[PDB]
């Protein structure tokens, strides 16, 4: 997607996995 959100949504994914 042209907008970044989503790729912003992976980032916090893996910012969520880093525990």
């Amino acid at each position: 997607p042209m907008a970044k959100l989503l790729p912003r949504i992976k980032k916090k994914i893996l910012a969520a996995a880093f525990k």
